[PDB]
């Protein structure tokens, strides 16, 4: 019962955020500054080049990644989460009902037992306006 | 193997949802009357507020809020779901292939112990029309 | 810990899918040729169906399926996945930086114990063009 890894991330302006995420730009976050709402086991812990895999954890990972910027309420903001090769993304309409975006994936991560590449990198915006008053929260955990 | 607590539901017109969801606003479900297409544990209870967060069940929660209306596919079908100070949302753009929307989320609850604040509250609309003819299905699981 | 049941796979143009998929339609997935990436125990299968669930195996799903197609930046990425008589959908509007989809749902599946029921179909395409250089990651983990 339960997870062997996870690690949960509040990451914001005053929690190692970029004082103003750029527009219609996907810059990796630097975590190493993240607040750690909660973790679970040495598996999954943060860095400046995102998440990083402890060698010997290949396996599959939930992964979502969330963003509320309320005010900024237009275009579309733009999710993305990559992992060695591989990339996934999403674009979520924004709206004063909906001042943000979600983006959650359920993947299987090889672990090559290199610090450097196993990494689960996160990146975010708003495709037509900068974010410097957001609130994103990251979360992993391995299930299996 | 398995989750501790678990509980999915199938909210219509005919299961406990409103007559009629109004356009272009979120306000919160009362799933009293929502059917129990499945429930593991104690943990997680439908009621009036949304889902209902048992004492001393603080952890990770992986969670699915989706919609059909396929009488509805214009405008953009928007979703959030809320716990404490938290709130997460997605925009989906209908269309007569996707009339409706999805949104999950894996995310750290704390429990208070405090009933009317332990709880996952849903909401969802079009933001160009009301809906009348929606299937939506919302599933909670503790897995951490 | 762990899942008792898993499956993930990689489709392409290399790898099992259509030499281009259809604009504006949603044909499902023949998953036959698909590449496994990852498989856990054996109620979940790939299929020309879609996934296959092994009698016996009701009980709450983890599913994401994500799409990148670099060449295709217009329109809206469309997702569907169903499970009997439910069908989950999502529309992922295409940008330079956002060049494909994604979606994820935890269900409950229940089990007929009847092959060509008791089937994951999955299916996406872009509304306004053909897409014939995709990477489709479709991952499937019986959490309960």
């Amino acid at each position: 019962g339960g997870v062997t890894d996870a690690l949960s991330l509040m990451y914001s302006t005053s929690t190692g955020g970029p004082a103003s995420i750029a527009a219609n730009a996907l810059t990796d976050f630097d975590l190493s500054g993240a607040l750690t709402v909660n973790s679970v086991g040495t598996g999954l812990t943060k860095s400046a080049a995102g998440i990083q895999l402890a060698a010997g954890k290949s396996g599959l990972y939930q992964i979502t990644m969330t963003v509320k910027n309320n005010t900024v309420t237009t275009g579309n903001y733009l999710l993305r989460v990559k992992y060695g090769s591989s990339d996934f993304v999403v674009a979520c309409p924004a709206s004063s009902l909906t001042a943000g975006g979600t983006i959650s994936l359920l993947i299987y991560c090889n672990v090559l037992g290199v610090v450097s590449l196993d990494v689960l990198k996160f990146s975010l915006c708003n495709d037509g306006a900068a974010l410097s008053n957001y609130i994103i929260n990251i979360t992993a955990a391995k299930i299996n």
